[PDB]
């Protein structure tokens, strides 16, 4: 089953293409190839600085009639410096303009924390701490709801929200639209059982980011754990005549998660999509879950004192 039903009534492809770190001179081809080989979901963000180039690909494939717009599921995210009532619509509109779209399928609050507006994505004080905004996650959520009512987005959701932050949203006085998705880091070294069960219990679909462990993250260190090189995961892959990446992508799929592996390599884009013709056993699944080490690749010291930093 290639799509999962969201609490807004729309269906979301369980496999998408990630675009963080995809170079602007490679991402247009990456997205073109992805659509040609079957991808229907692209995960984007304004902070990734490549939405224009992603958009060139989407638009060309729509113009070529490779795909219809209704068949695509395009996701983007509101950056931290736009949490303000008066900035949310324009931030969404910039993303739409760049992506060459008239609506998004899903728009996420990228991180729960708001930062001081301005040119800089991470405004810092003189001692290196991020400069917060005073706007909370409830007022930012109201601004997201307006986007649904204005036709700019079909669904809204959240990303990197912890259990208490999700609960805050769900308990919002006058809540109009529930979050459809919570997009969080998830892989065998950070299995997220507690947060996933909470979200799923509330009808919120979870998307797993960095499912391969983000080996290209800029802050990687040579001796960090490596999922793709873990011999235990290689052994499960060999047993199934699949690659390690294919196992790492199928794993979240069988947990009823959406998953968004990134690649700019055409052969790997195609490889990564060939995950609908095999099944991990229950024993395989439990074995992969057993590798949890609470190892989080996406975290940021400069933001750890923000009142809404999620990983405290
Ligand atoms: N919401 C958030 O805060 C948040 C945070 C992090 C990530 N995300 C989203 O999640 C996406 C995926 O996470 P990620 O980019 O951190 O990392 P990832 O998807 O876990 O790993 C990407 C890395 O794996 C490599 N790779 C891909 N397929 C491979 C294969 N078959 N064999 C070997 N290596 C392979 C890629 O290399 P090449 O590209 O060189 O092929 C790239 O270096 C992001 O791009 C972004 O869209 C969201
Ligand atoms: O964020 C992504 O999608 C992928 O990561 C990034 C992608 C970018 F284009 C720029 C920075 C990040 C960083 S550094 N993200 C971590 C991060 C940001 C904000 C807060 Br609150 C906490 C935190 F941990
Ligand atoms: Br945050």
């Amino acid at each position: 089953a290639s799509r999962i039903l969201l609490n807004n009534g729309a269906k979301m492809p369980i496999l998408g293409l990630g675009t963080w770190k995809s170079p602007p001179g490679q991402v247009t081809e990456a997205v073109k190839v992805a659509i040609d080989v079957g991808y229907r979901h692209i995960d984007c963000a304004h902070v990734y600085q490549n939405e224009n180039e992603v958009g060139v690909a989407i638009q060309e494939k729509l113009r070529e009639q490779v795909v219809k717009r209704e068949e695509l599921f395009i996701v983007s995210k509101l950056w931290c410096t736009y949490h303000e009532k008066g900035l949310v619509k324009g931030a969404c509109q910039k993303t739409l303009s760049d992506l060459k779209l008239d609506y998004l399928d899903l728009y996420l609050i990228h991180w729960p924390a708001g930062f001081k507006p301005g040119k800089e994505f991470f405004p810092l004080d003189e001692s290196g701490n991020v400069v917060p905004s005073d706007t909370n996650i409830l007022d930012t959520w109201a601004a997201m709801e307006e986007l649904v009512d204005e036709g700019l987005v079909k669904a809204i959701g959240i990303s990197n929200f912890n259990h208490l932050q999700v609960e805050m949203i769900l308990n919002k006085p006058g809540l109009k639209y529930k979050p459809a998705v919570n997009q969080i880091e998830c892989h065998p070294y950070l299995t997220q059982e507690k947060l996933i069960q909470y979200c799923q219990s509330k009808g919120i679909v979870v998307t797993a980011y960095s499912p391969l462990g983000s080996p290209d993250r800029p802050w990687a260190k040579p001796e960090d754990p490596s999922l793709l090189e873990d011999p235990r995961i290689k052994a499960i892959a060999a047993k199934h005549n699949k690659t390690t990446a294919q196992v790492l992508i199928r794993f979240p799929m069988q947990r009823n998660l959406v998953v968004i592996p990134k690649s700019v390599t055409p052969e790997r884009i195609a490889e990564n999509f060939k995950v609908f013709d095999f099944e991990l056993s229950s024993q395989d699944m439990t074995t992969l879950l057993s590798y949890n080490r609470n190892w989080r690749v996406c975290a940021l010291l400069s933001c750890t004192s923000h009142k809404d930093y999620p990983f405290h």
